[PDB]
């Protein structure tokens, strides 16, 4: 229907400000879907929507994080990360960077976003009223074509679990970091037209795929509130967990973050914004030495997976998941090479665990990175 | 079995000289079980008799490395090096000292070997004449007690296979490093007296089991032509390997060597005693986690998960390789004060995959590897 509210930005026309600007205030109970940048993003702020997919098996995975934020303005314009792993292990990933990014909500409640480029490549989302499904559109001469759905199916809907304050929407102070949708099944038709060494792929998820979204948004950059994050959505049995974790630079006195979500066929059973010193969350890395399965990452971080905890707050029963890393998907440095390098890797997790006496198991698409901030 | 040769060494009765020693020369055609350096030890000699089991699963390893050098003169006594793993991941390891080490060689043409501490605790051997068979028999107080048994059964004799030359019993120039027994069926039945949380403990290996033998010597110091070493001794399906793979110091100019022999159902099908750029020759490449998902590192410096293991034929393209995974956590050691950089040494229980071009055999390996923090 017709757009009701609008946000356009053009990197040809003023489209970013060298000083600080507050964002709009947080809406509790909403998905927060339109930008709180709208007329300007300032020199350090950022904003995300970010839609993953991974088939019930782990054997196909693609995934798409659209931001409008000053890195990649510097870069080249606003700007999308694209990743897709097949069942052979070929990685295709790459940054698109897009001139004009415009998100609209309609008159009836609908939010469509749109990246595109001079030469009219583009992507565009699509969102639901009421956050049940999102449809994505790629059509990017060259690289990639198709199409991404998520749609949740729960009993409850997604607005009664959205955050109703600020400490339930935040990482932390300003940090921005939430899941609207919940747990989404997830399907994916797409071409890419150069992967491996030269020729075309098709690229299928069956409505079966896991996956997730994510909706994030600060001023405040992220090396000033961390240097080192770990980000996973997965299944694990009737389990639906997704949780960004971060571990703190110095702007920050080192301190940990954590957003993380668990639920158990369709109901939230915890919701955590806090570490272990709602509910908390403990999130160990685990390292070769300890753990015979899982793969570490190419840089200075050797951690071959994580234990992940959710300890209930007005209870001592929770659920343990121990995360090993199955598959590599992206690799790239964050740093010159050496002792010390860091860079983030793209994984495809094999997951499993739950309550006392549980052992589901299951599968992630995640991520972990670090910079060279200390 | 009157003895005919007889060396005595107490390191606790001035048989060590702080200048180098030459040793008798190699015998080509034996096993040179006998002692090399019979009257004296340098600061710099060394001896190596080995002994080690495991069960054909990897769920049990028993290992017993019986040294003369001067490492152990401070302790009182040369070093016995005995480490075992049960089932439930429990292990147990220590170097035991004994001031006496005799070796005899006796008219039937059998060695006897008898590490014997003053409390009269004592390790013994017992080699046949012809190398098919060797028994341990453990007798030491408060530790371990029992017996371990190694036997060859190929068609071909141990003695066929032996090295004719001094580069084929060679690590490198003056480094001998041989396994005369070849393939060996192991068994074991020891006591171990507190194990874990100080509760005894019983310790079986059944005639079913494998292993392997090692026999090596120098005048040259380790640090002097290594700062990294490998071994291992595996079955492979079919197979049956053994090697030493040295990484040098700066003092040989970091050259790798190797000794390493391949049968295949019991004939040897390679004899390496060099290194990729004689016989054959070996290539030993470490993975490292970010390369293969599955096995162990070690608590040191060197994070390595396991390793490649190629044995290139001399002729031909054919050859063989075996992928080498870290399975269980055997000893772990440091070598050197602890830190980013510190070194050490780590025992284990081999996951092992491969064999021809195109195989995929499975099966598994007792061995460690170790680190000196030598330029």
């Amino acid at each position: 229907s017709e757009p009701t509210s609008s946000s356009s930005l053009d990197i040809t026309s003023n489209c970013i400000i060298e000083t600080p600007l507050q964002p709009s205030d947080f809406l509790p109970k909403s998905a927060n879907l339109f930008p709180k940048f709208p007329e300007r993003i300032s020199v350090d702020s950022w904003e995300l929507w970010e839609f993953d997919t991974f088939d019930t098996n782990g054997s196909v995975a693609f995934g798409c994080s659209l931001y409008r934020d000053a890195r990649g303005v510097e870069q080249g314009g606003f700007h999308a990360e694209v990743n897709a792993l097949w069942p052979d292990g070929t990685h295709w990933g790459e940054t698109l960077y897009f001139a004009v990014s415009e998100v609209v909500e309609n008159s009836d409640g609908t939010t469509g976003g749109k990246w595109l480029s001079k030469d009219g490549g583009s992507i565009t989302f699509h969102i639901a009223s009421d956050y049940t499904a999102a449809a994505l559109d790629f059509n990017v001469p060259g690289k990639v074509s198709g199409t991404m759905e998520l749609r949740n199916h729960a009993n409850v809907s997604p607005t009664s679990n959205l955050p109703a304050s600020d400490a339930e929407a935040q990482l932390c102070p300003g940090v921005y970091y939430t899941f609207p949708m919940g747990p989404v099944a997830t399907s994916v038709t797409a071409t890419f037209s150069s992967v491996g060494a030269n020729g075309e792929s098709r690229e299928l998820f069956i409505s079966s795929g896991y996956g997730g979204m994510v909706r994030g948004w600060s001023a405040r950059p992220w090396p000033t509130f961390m240097n080192d994050a770990y980000y996973v959505v997965a299944q694990v049995g009737p389990y639906m967990l997704q949780i960004l974790r971060t571990l703190g630079s110095v702007f920050v006195q080192h301190k940990p973050f954590a957003v993380a979500r668990l639920y158990l066929d369709g109901s939230l059973v915890s919701a955590a914004n806090t570490v272990v010193g709602g509910d908390a969350v403990r999130l160990t890395k685990v390292q070769p030495d300890e753990k015979s399965q899982g793969l570490s990452g190419k840089f200075r971080d050797g951690n071959v997976g994580y234990v992940l905890e959710f300890a209930k707050k007005d209870s001592e029963h929770g659920w343990t998941f121990q995360i090993s890393h199955k598959r590599a998907v992206w690799s790239e440095p964050t740093s010159a090479p050496g002792p010390d390098g860091t860079g983030k890797s793209g994984w495809i997790e094999a997951i499993s665990g739950g309550a006392k006496g549980e052992n589901y198991e299951g599968h992630g698409f995640g991520g972990q990175l670090q910079i060279p901030v200390p």
